[PDB]
């Protein structure tokens, strides 16, 4: 039925409402609610220097209604972790690589919490990634990450120490894509296919390549 959608500068011309909506979902989710003040905004939509045109959107939709999902960006370009965290990357060093690419933004809606659509997200990057041939993702995150990553079968690479952000412990790592991981997924959430792709085909690794 509901499946995550692959939304980027090649199709985004059909998705212009769900982009729209998901920006205004993002401020009500992680400003409103987990108080992450700096990404607070007066136009009530959460955007940072990390939305442009090289940003590519995993939204799990009910119709037209977004109802979680989270995002990728390539490390060919300044990234969070490069210009915002680049002491919690300071053992391994930041990521810039076409095959590694940030993933951030991470959120499902109330109404869909603790259900099948975390599992369904969880698969979603894997899914996209394996398709476009992408080997890494790089994340900062919160320490409460790392069973979650586990309990997904996610191989989890640390690159430096834990550290306090804004009171919470985080970290700064990448995520094996692993075509294994995404077929013990596939079968738990009983779907041999979870992301959409609409539209115009998107090369992910030669627009990654372009950018550096
Ligand atoms: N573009 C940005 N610039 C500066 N800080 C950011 C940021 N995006 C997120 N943060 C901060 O990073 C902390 C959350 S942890 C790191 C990012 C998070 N995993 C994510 O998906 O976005 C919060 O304190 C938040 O305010």
């Amino acid at each position: 039925g509901a499946m995550i959608h692959a939304i980027s500068a090649v199709n985004r011309h059909l998705y212009e409402d769900v982009l729209e909506q998901h920006f205004r979902l993002r401020h009500d989710i992680f400003v409103e609610e987990r108080h992450w003040e700096t990404l607070r905004r007066p136009d009530g939509r959460e955007v940072d220097s990390y939305d442009d045109e090289d940003t590519v959107y995993l939204l799990a939709l009910e119709g037209r209604r977004v109802v979680g999902g989270h995002r990728l960006y390539p490390t060919t370009k300044p990234s969070m972790m490069s210009e915002v965290f680049p002491h919690l990357a300071a053992v391994r060093g930041c990521p810039s690589d076409p095959l590694i690419w940030e993933w951030s933004r991470y959120f499902v809606v109330r109404d869909r919490r603790d259900g099948a659509l975390n599992l369904q997200l969880m698969a979603a990057v894997q899914e996209f990634c394996l398709d476009q041939g992408i080997a890494q993702v790089s994340a900062i995150m919160e320490t409460w990450w790392l069973p979650r990553f586990h309990e997904a079968g996610f191989v989890v690479t640390p690159l430096g120490l834990p550290a306090l952000v804004e009171n919470a412990w985080t970290m700064a790592a990448t995520v094996d894509i692993r075509r294994q991981t995404l077929d013990v997924l596939h079968d738990r959430i009983g779907m041999p296919s979870i992301v959409q792709q609409d539209g115009p085909r998107l090369d992910a690794v030669a627009r990654a390549n372009l950018c550096g």
